[PDB]
């Protein structure tokens, strides 16, 4: 009895592992994940950068990062409105880096940006990045609430 | 050693339940659940109140109930049409109560509502409530089909 | 303690099956699954027919098949653009059948279709079927990429 029951429960567990994997695949498909490509998701909520970062982390993802003009456009389509990107110069002013580390290999800065402007009156300069109309980028205060868009691996 | 095999399987179960929790969080996120806020969702199907209660119950949720103007708007945006709210005055005519218990603490009645006539016995008249396009409330028969919207805890 | 632990593990497993079923049910609901009706999902990706078949198959579903007017409208609703249907005449030119077997019954052909056209130049005639924006059908080359739409059981 005991060992037979144990061997079965082992099979039951493996079966559930398989079903959950299938469930995740179906969910990814329904969320718009294209075959073999990274995908973006949002709940359309606006919040400060630290909050977006913490939320995406909780979902085992990261703040959306465009690596080319295609993904940049993709992020816009998902967000609809301006959203934070996983890029900041919080560590060293003027040196933007991906929140996952490393220098930028692609950028789409609006003319005259980034400028670390203080005039937004929120205190401090601007160490965060968000997409604006036309898909261009602007550095803004990490305190401003922008649409949370998380990214998940291809 | 069966005790070791048992211990390993218990560990496997905990890993799976953690992954399922993650799957659930990501799904809610993808469907618009805001941080710290209740999650409202619909399949856009119209049915009698009794069917809505059973359906939401089967999903471990309840018929949507707006406790404030913000939530009222969130429900309105999810339904996009006329949908039932988890509120009824079946015990005492005119005294609306939440299906989950308690007296109303917020309402958004249309000027001439509720307009149910007095004197109806059990099941007679208008003892159910539905929200409309603009977010206003109307009382109506629980047998009339309206959009099913369920809510899940924050 | 061994037998007590095994009993608990059995309960842990069944509660996991229960919660997984709940996740699948809520997901279907959020995707618009109507009670007692099969539902449709798409990631909005366009690909050749063979890729759609394989993709839906991996998800435990199949290429969407409109069995009546209602399902046809539901499919164009989810697709929002031209998509393949699970109907072809690969087995016998001129006589269509469902990818899951059986002769085609309900159809919504555009005037002068199907015509097994060779003018497209991709080589061969047209053995696949796709629905257009207005919901009408046309037979086209299985080699052409169209939106991937899967259906899952009622
Ligand atoms: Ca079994
Ligand atoms: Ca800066
Ligand atoms: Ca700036
Ligand atoms: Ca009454
Ligand atoms: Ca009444
Ligand atoms: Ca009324
Ligand atoms: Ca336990
Ligand atoms: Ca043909
Ligand atoms: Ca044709
Ligand atoms: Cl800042
Ligand atoms: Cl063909």
């Amino acid at each position: 009895a005991i060992e037979v029951k144990l061997a079965n429960m082992e099979a039951e567990i493996n079966t559930l592992k398989s079903k959950l994997e299938l469930t995740n695949k179906l969910h990814a498909f329904s969320m718009g994940k294209k075959s073999g490509k990274k995908f973006f998701v949002t709940n359309h909520e606006r919040m400060p950068f630290s909050k977006v970062k913490a939320l995406c982390s909780e979902l085992r993802g990261t703040v959306a990062i465009p690596r080319n003009a295609e993904e940049n456009k993709a992020i816009q389509e998902v967000a609809k409105t301006s959203a934070f990107l996983g890029i900041t110069d919080e560590v060293t002013e003027g040196q933007f880096m991906y929140v996952t580390g490393g220098r930028l290999t692609y950028s789409n800065w609006k003319k005259d940006q980034p400028d670390d402007w203080y005039g937004h009156g929120l205190g401090g300069g601007e160490d965060c990045v968000h997409i604006v109309d036309n898909g261009l980028w602007n550095d803004d205060s990490c305190q401003r609430p922008y649409t949370a868009v998380c990214e998940f691996p291809a």
